[PDB]
């Protein structure tokens, strides 16, 4: 349950657990997201292995750099 008080979630500053609260993001993807930092824009998430456009499409409303 991703609480409202934690959104939008920062791709650059969130902890692993916070990223794992995002729909479709498990421990493996959360780890790759941290390892891929920094992100200049949310669309840079496409550099992370496993995050396809359909995945990203669902996450856009909840993310910020
Ligand atoms: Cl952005």
């Amino acid at each position: 349950p991703l609480p409202q008080a934690q959104t939008p979630v920062s791709l650059n500053e969130a902890s692993l657990e916070e990223l794992m609260a995002l729909p479709g993001i498990g421990p493996v993807l959360a780890r790759r997201i941290v390892e891929g930092r920094p992100y200049a824009r949310v669309e840079d998430l496409l550099k992370v292995k496993g995050i396809g456009p359909a995945t990203l499409e669902r996450l856009r409303p909840y993310l910020r750099p």
